[PDB]
């Protein structure tokens, strides 16, 4: 029977990591100057506290633990958290949150379509393909200016219908690094409420852009305008617990009744997929978020990380300017997040990794974190050498 | 849009505990629990498990993304724990999953990919979640006779006659050991006949292995699985580490796909990794790392095996006591099955009506199908349960 299985296409980004003066600018993980993805101080302290206070490992909450649900809701929505109208589901990483979000939505609307940014995280489409959900794209990245083609985005978004789902990145857009301003967010909210489309927000880098609260400004604005909204959050990066697989799905509803419905469907969704959600990571997160001492140190380390990447961008951009006499590459310093799309065509991108030893994703997506004073000039020189 | 959601039913377990907690009776007993409780009514963390977590806290230097199908140490250690020396690496695909339930869901998805017209045969009765998942997936579900409500043993003749109707490509779900909820199990000779039926019908066996070590022993509990693995070319095994490692909440499981050849193994392994990636990308690391640590560290493995065996022996002694008590009160050997049943659960064979009478009159709570958890009994509660059963006329 199993012989009937068809060979499935592998994950490109992961494959890139597989095929690796080597400079890795692939997989989206944070790395320090010494090419290491460390364990945050607070996270480590949390685990120690856990190893000491936990007396049992029996089954817990099907939708996650109340403390985790609360801490996460507050981190994302701040004071805009209306408990009586929000449903929370602890999931297996942000990816699990997205999948659970797509399933939940399809249950309420079998005829739903999903609008995704052009371009977007390849996994978004992959999952949607697997599920067989109709995917539509909205213009987002402006290939010339490397910014956002807002006019084009608004045009296509207006074409959405009631019941359609629009997938927006809360901040730090993967793979481009191009992000909307708060003003642009307000406009998008106008379009959404006029069309009756359900926004699905992918929040995976809250804290890597402009700051913890700042990176949630957009998500908070949509939540305040639109009555029903879905938020798929990931703790993989901002907490550095990638392998623990911890994130959550928040369902913002119009009333308590609907909320009781959503919470019921969300729980049922975990039950039929894997029963209970993984505990270890969620515990680290809530422990950190509820322990003032740990929260303060976590915010600080995350701040240090964010500030550092920001420096690297200004450094890489400057190196480029003083190597071209033109601020064409200036956008690198304007982009916010962990990634940034250079624009190098497929021809050039593979050529670079070949005759330079620097591995980046085919669409020219580079991981700023995987760069330092030593490699910056090399990358700058590289893209200058192979200008076309 | 979300208002168009259909109401989904609660897990019921909560509702079961709801009534229990509201009971003002000081002598109320709870035998409906589905996890292991010790003498003091606690579900402890195993010594070896606590030791592994300390070692992990000291040696892990990063939490970066790891293996999409799980870590090699875990996949191999698990494969050896289940199939022992009979592990054919060249033809065995392995996938780390989110608990045994995740292993079952993935196995069902894998089979469906290979055969859209798949039909699943489940025992009568079986773990409720089995049916729920299949219903959710919309897969055709068939039932084969299993529990003989009269002897409280296996209705093997009926099982054979029903499995005979399975066609090539159909899936037959068997409990590797310690049948949940019944407690009645197949003998190695019956496993042999079953294997013959499967070879004949061309049905794909899906073995649910969640209680390895709670029956007759670690090796003993895998006997049937190993017999199936050697006779049948394609086999799917959904293993769980929740109970036998006491890491319920960590969500640690494993899906083993035994294939006919290397070409097929690579095909299955690829499909399995694709399945994880499309559901949640990478599987939970912590629980799996605790397991691989225990299994690879000679000191820990020895201690774990010893703690598990003590737990197993403990439950067995309880079965003997209960049955002995029941024999004295009944003046017969009708309830001898209690000491024959293996596992943590046992179906007494009481009707809902009798189950209700026991709750009301004796304050003893159990699942509506009369499933009891042997772990919830002790020298003080056994006499009470014995009398309750007899008085209500089970
Ligand atoms: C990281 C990331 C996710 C979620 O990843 P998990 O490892 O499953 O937490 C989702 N979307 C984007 C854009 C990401 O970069
Ligand atoms: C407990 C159990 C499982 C798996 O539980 P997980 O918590 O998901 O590991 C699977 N099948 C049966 C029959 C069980 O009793
Ligand atoms: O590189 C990125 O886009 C972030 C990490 C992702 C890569 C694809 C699998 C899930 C994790």
């Amino acid at each position: 029977m199993l012989g009937n299985l068809k060979p499935q296409a592998p994950d490109k980004i992961l494959a890139l990591m597989g095929e690796f003066g080597k400079i890795d600018l692939g997989v989206g993980v944070y790395k320090d100057a010494t090419g290491h993805t460390p364990i945050m101080r607070a996270v480590h302290a949390a685990e120690q506290r856990m190893l000491e206070t936990e007396t049992t490992k029996t089954y817990a909450g099907l939708s996650g633990e109340p403390e985790f649900q609360k801490a996460m809701g507050e981190l994302i929505l701040g004071d805009g958290l209306k408990s009586e109208t929000t449903a929370t589901l602890a999931t297996v990483g942000g990816t699990g949150a997205l999948r659970q979000a797509l399933e939940l939505a399809r249950m309420a609307n079998p005829d739903l379509r999903v609008f995704v940014s052009d371009p977007t995280w390849p996994n978004h489409v992959s999952i949607m393909n697997f599920m067989g959900l109709p995917v539509q794209t909205y213009r987002y990245f402006d290939a010339e200016t490397r910014g956002v083609d807002f006019e084009g985005m608004k045009a296509d978004l207006a074409a959405a219908k009631k019941g359609d789902m629009v997938l927006l990145h809360g901040c730090c857009h993967n793979p481009t690094g191009a992000n909307l301003t708060l003003d642009q967010w307000a406009e998008i909210a106008s379009i959404l409420e006029k069309t009756g489309a359900l926004p699905l927000i992918d929040l995976a880098y809250q804290g890597f852009g402009d700051g913890l609260e700042e990176d949630a400004a957009g998500t908070r604005l949509i939540a305040s305008r639109i009555p029903e909204v879905l938020i798929a959050a990931s703790c993989s990066k901002n907490f550095g617990i990638y392998r623990e697989r911890t994130g959550c799905l928040l369902a913002l509803c119009a009333d308590a009744a609907t909320r009781e419905l959503a919470q019921g469907a969300m729980a049922f969704l975990n039950r039929q997929t894997y029963s209970f959600p993984p505990f270890h990571g969620a515990k680290i997160v809530s422990t950190v978020l509820t322990t003032p001492e740990l929260r303060a140190d976590w915010m600080a380390e995350l701040e240090a990380v964010r500030s550092g990447m920001l420096r690297l961008r200004e450094q890489l951009a400057g190196e480029l300017r003083d190597l071209s006499g033109s601020d064409r590459f200036g956008f690198v310093a304007e982009h916010r997040g962990m990634f940034s799309r250079l624009g190098a065509t497929p021809e050039q991108v593979k050529r670079i990794k070949e005759e330079f030893g620097i591995y980046m994703v085919g669409d020219s997506r580079i991981n700023i974190a995987g760069l330092n004073d030593n490699t910056i000039p090399i990358l700058a020189r590289a893209i200058i050498e192979v200008g076309v």
